């Protein structure tokens, strides 16, 4: 959701050589825009990187050479882009492109209204099994907003404090309980169990069934799933593997804290379940910008000698999180 939103000009700074073109800053992002198309103060509708947006070269000319076939919808994949030294990212168009956006509210999501939808890499060939149902109504599902849509929420935050873990670049997958089932889940939908499955051969290797039914409560484990064929393996790891980066409590419909979290995590360990964590960095006081933020995204991965895809920050109350991803591994990935 909201991948076109309006938002305001922030910031705009001109672009040295470049005299047809300057640079905005919308929220957290920087938008190189057609020089003139706005001032700070005016409002615009911001397209994320990974919208999708149908060829339209009346109402997006800008895009119409980057048009490709996708799903079959032809249109334009919005990604990091990186031209003259400047970064790039997203698109923002002036309001009075949109004569049906009149009457709207800064902030408004408009992406129903505007058809956009998202552009997402090509999910892994054994990680699609055979369904067993919707996934769980009961439990969250592990999306992360970016540092860039959260420059109020990062203020407000000053002086909390968060547990900073690497962002690994595999697939989102969930082991629960609840009552007397016990089920598999991708991004998107809870599977079967089959031979071939890879969501269910990595719950079975590190005994997570076993740990949750020890445990006895109505639990989601939630990690991610990286490997050989997974995202281009970043980490070149032998085999496939699972990382928890959090638990949801299903009864009290809440995640656990990172210290709740590091507790059940060691009892599960020290009772033979040794189930492995995204690699957890130094827990880190807020009182930085966004832009300080996304410099602090790249760095080592789990394989120290790979530079991350990013850092995701989880609030010490299990309240607030968000992720930021390392723009450099933007640039060096086109697949992302
Ligand atoms: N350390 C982490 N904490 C939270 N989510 C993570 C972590 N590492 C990887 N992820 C994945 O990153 C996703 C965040 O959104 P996305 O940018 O759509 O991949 C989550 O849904 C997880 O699948
Ligand atoms: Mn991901």
């Amino acid at each position: 959701r909201k991948l076109a939103t309006i938002r305001t000009a922030g910031e705009i700074t001109p672009i040295a050589g470049a005299e047809a073109i300057e640079c905005c800053h919308v929220d957290g992002w920087t938008c190189v825009i057609k020089k003139g198309e706005f001032k700070q103060g005016d409002r615009g509708v911001y397209f994320e990187i990974d919208s999708f947006i149908k060829e339209d070269n009346d109402r997006y000319p800008m895009l119409s050479k980057q048009v490709i076939d996708y799903e079959g919808q032809r249109g334009t994949r919005l990604r990091t882009a990186r031209l003259r030294g400047q970064l790039s990212q997203g698109l923002f168009l002036p309001m009075d492109r949109f004569p049906e956006l009149a009457s709207n509210q800064v902030g408004d999501d408009v992406t129903e209204i505007l058809g956009i939808t998202k552009w997402e890499p090509p999910i892994s060939t054994n990680l699609s099994g055979e369904i067993l149902g919707e996934f769980p109504t009961f439990i969250s599902k592990t999306d992360q907003e970016r540092v860039q849509n959260l420059i109020p929420q990062i203020e407000e935050n000053k002086g909390q404090k968060f547990e900073v873990t690497v962002m690994l670049d595999g697939s989102s997958m969930t082991v629960y309980r609840k009552d007397d089932h016990i089920g598999v889940c991708g991004r998107n939908w809870e599977l079967r169990e089959t031979a071939t499955n890879a969501q269910w051969h990595a719950a079975r290797r590190n005994k997570m069934i076993e740990g949750l039914q020890f445990l006895n409560r109505n639990l989601a484990l939630q990690g991610e799933i990286i490997g050989e064929s997974i995202q281009g393996n970043l980490e070149k790891l032998k085999g496939q593997d699972f990382y928890l980066f959090d638990i949801y409590d299903i009864d009290k419909a809440q995640y656990l804290t990172p210290i709740e979290r590091q507790s059940l995590v060691k009892q599960l360990n020290d009772n033979g379940f040794t189930v492995k964590h995204v690699p957890i960095l130094d827990d880190l006081e807020l009182n930085h910008t966004a832009e300080q933020i996304l410099a602090m995204a790249d760095g080592p991965s789990l394989n120290k000698n790979v530079k991350r895809e990013g850092l995701v920050f989880k609030r010490l109350d299990g309240k607030f999180s968000f992720k930021a991803i390392s723009n450099a591994y933007l640039e060096k990935h086109k697949d992302r």
